[PDB]
């Protein structure tokens, strides 16, 4: 560093730690019981005195306070969950009347289920759908099913995509590259578990010209449509070659709307690029914020949860036992969290397609506004978007970026994929804009570009 | 079935029909759109017109309530999930806070979590606590983080042990016993992920020494203290030395509680045995009705979360991060759900030792009462237990004995596993023992002796 750069943070730190003083020993005093791979986030040694995680106290919509008083104007959002901000109205109406009401148990079958399950196909035109307690749990349940119905084993996934923390999508591409099998992407995660494992450059055509060469070898093929890493790139000609390749090699197509579900508009980036795929994954928001994974799709696949459906008063039986895999799980349709479930549907499939509408117009306005300031200041920062899901990027280092944002009240998550909301209000949206230019000011006066 | 019994079981079903009619309804209205692996439970084409699952509508201590309007005495507390029978007076309380005292979000870490592992920290003797969304989701990260601290990737398991959905589990004998690679359970779990598996017989003595075999190539042993499939099996000497074994083999003795922690007691299924696990999950009663799944244990293992430990204002940095491994989860310290585990903490640790003591005994009473009218009238139906959870070994016909069980008002879902609750009465116990005395007495009357 220069003297300049070095005084800057030495002054820096001591202006944001004394603001956080409340996480930092909140942290220091949790760190051992409390096991959570969040405490690294960021690490660096020449600034670890700043390096903890916000220790959130109280929400509110879109503000978002601390243990120290701080408010936060919230592009975290839940990882993705609140699209409509925190504690909303008909969310605590739901939450407010399971005490008024003796609801029922777990291990009896669930009342509301079917309910929550015809609104899912309203909303999104798959055939049947499953419940389970994690987007991992979902994706993990998917790739059994489609390997249940096909009765093969390899699957490939995508570099960059996100998928769960399940074992077997946990890989990085071969050595070799190709069509040669992935190896572990962390310790603890056993080389076996990669073998029906394949992986390629997603965007790259000389791999949808591997999925043909593999062809009829593959189970299933696992898609993030939209990556929540690169939100900019959305390549509708690439998912429409896989999807025909896919159909042609009777290979599953699955589709993970654990993000863009719910998201991007009601029938998630299904009803966005008008793709229909076999198996679709939906998780965050879905829930209303209680945990909550579902797989959804074409019966033909998902007939391997029940073995197929029947009827009452004649011969008939479940064609497919055969065929029937293993799922099972104690909290899957749990009923307070059914119950949310259906109050974000009824609310969505309420307020009409403007609900969408205008919450992407004005991320559109976000996007487009800080992209401007960004041009006629030649700072090198650009954001990208899809949907009300945008990202930073910037050869500017990001975390020392994402530090000032935090410090001014702007709470951005250590993954940064940052959300909106229909919570987010013009005071809401110019605080974001204001603070990203405070810190390009504070940044470059600082001599940080 | 002879022409007797042939036209009592014809009898029970329309009378069984008749009871439960609006479950099958609602069953039949929702099999295709809601795909859920139970609607097949204890299937047989020719008593068809009564397999479906019960779907409830309302409950409160001891008692839940079907949509057709009837009454149960439930011994299904929710997989064993409400130790504390229905919406105690602690759980729901914290609930209505959680609408009046404006919750935290997702996305900043938790303000609560710190105690709850504390509190956790006190009542197991586990070193260290990370908090998952189930029980499923526990076990598959236990087995990664043994997996990434000894850097081996074979796995034991147990026969008759249950250990949730993760398909690195979900596997059966190799006809070839011993130390063979086992297969899988279903179709569509890939038998690669039976390449690291080697499923033992629980307390068969010669198991102890396949474990010695692969001394250091096993990086756990995973073994389900008292497999809710057998509570009668409670092998202390076979454990004892399961421990010395794998202690000095440097190999995670990892110990799922699920069902038995907070259920025989406090310290559960290790307090106990006295028996200091490498690696505890925990789920079901910790999440106070919520989801929830934990891997707790020795710094040894944990460490592979963060990385270790390190402090403020010194020089340090985490040491084991090189066994550092991939971790996430959306729903993860959930802000309710780790209020209610605070809640369950807190009320458990108010209440004495007396809580247990007499759920078990109330629970020893009506299992010794019953075997004693078994062994009376020469009934082939005998009773066990550990602690609070309970079956019924038989060889009546089961499915046919629980469907008496269920039409006279005793909910017992599909798996059979029965937990007392605190909040069974004495006139509870009574009105269990009479709908078991006669079931028999209609079992006999019918000729299925
Ligand atoms: C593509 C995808 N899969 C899964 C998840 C999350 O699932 P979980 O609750 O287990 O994090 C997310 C977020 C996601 O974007
Ligand atoms: C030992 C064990 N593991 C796992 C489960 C279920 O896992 P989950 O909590 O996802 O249902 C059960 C209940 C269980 O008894
Ligand atoms: N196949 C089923 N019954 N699944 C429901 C989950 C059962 C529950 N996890 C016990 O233990
Ligand atoms: N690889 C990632 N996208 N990690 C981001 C965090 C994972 C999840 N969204 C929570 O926790």
């Amino acid at each position: 560093y220069t003297p300049q750069q070095r005084q800057y943070l030495e002054s820096f730190i001591e202006k944001y730690v004394d603001k956080t003083k409340g996480s930092k020993q909140y942290t220091d005093e949790t760190r051992f019981a409390h096991a959570n791979n969040r405490n690294l986030s960021s690490f660096r040694s020449y600034w670890k005195e700043m390096v903890y995680p916000i220790i959130a106290e109280r929400s509110d919509g879109s503000r978002m306070w601390d243990i120290d008083g701080n408010e936060y104007i919230d592009i975290t959002m839940g990882f993705g969950v609140n699209l409509f901000g925190h504690h909303p109205s008909f969310i605590t109406q739901t939450v407010v009347d399971s005490t008024h009401s003796a609801l029922p148990p777990l291990g009896p079958m669930s009342n509301v289920a079917g309910e929550v399950a015809d609104r899912i196909r309203a909303c999104t035109g798959v055939e049947r759908v499953a419940f389970y307690n994690s987007g991992t749990e979902a994706v993990m349940v998917a790739l059994r099913l489609a390997r249940a119905a096909t009765g093969r084993t390899k699957v490939v996934v995508f570099a960059g995509s996100y998928h769960g923390t399940f074992d077997g999508v946990l890989g990085v591409a071969n050595t070799k590259g190709g069509a040669e099998p992935a190896n572990p992407l962390a310790p603890g995660i056993p080389q076996s578990f990669m073998n029906d494992l394949i992986i390629l450059h997603y965007n790259h055509p000389d791999s949808l010209d591997v999925i043909r060469n593999l062809g009829n070898e593959l189970a299933a093929v696992l898609v993030e449509p939209v990556q929540s890493r690169r939100p900019d790139l959305q390549p509708e000609s690439f998912l429409k070659e896989l999807r025909a390749i896919t159909q042609q090699s009777g290979t599953a197509l699955i589709m993970d709307e654990i993000i863009t579900g719910f998201r991007i508009g009601l029938g998630g980036a299904q009803e966005w690029f008008d793709i229909q795929a076999d198996l679709v994954t939906y998780g965050k928001i879905i829930g209303g914020g209680q945990p909550l994974g579902i797989v959804a799709g074409k019966a033909e696949f998902m007939n391997t949860i029940d073995g197929g459906t029947w009827q009452y008063g004649d011969d008939s039986y479940p064609t497919d036992e055969a065929k029937r895999t293993f799922v099972a799980g104690t909290f899957n349709t749990h009923p307070l969290t059914m119950r949310m479930s259906l109050a974000v549907l009824r609310y969505l499939q309420a307020e009409g397609e403007t609900l969408y509408e205008r919450l992407n117009q004005k991320t559109t306005y976000l996007v487009d506004q800080l992209n401007s300031y960004f041009e006629q200041s030649q700072v090198p920062i650009r954001m990208v978007q899809f949907g009300s899901l945008f990202r930073f990027v910037s050869s500017v280092d990001n975390d020392l970026f994402f530090y000032h944002l935090n410090y001014k009240g702007v709470y951005v998550w250590e993954g940064r994929n940052c959300f909106l909301s229909t919570a987010h209000t013009s005071d809401d949206i110019a605080y974001i804009i204001q603070a990203v230019q405070e810190t390009v000011k504070d940044l470059r006066r600082g001599g940080f570009i």
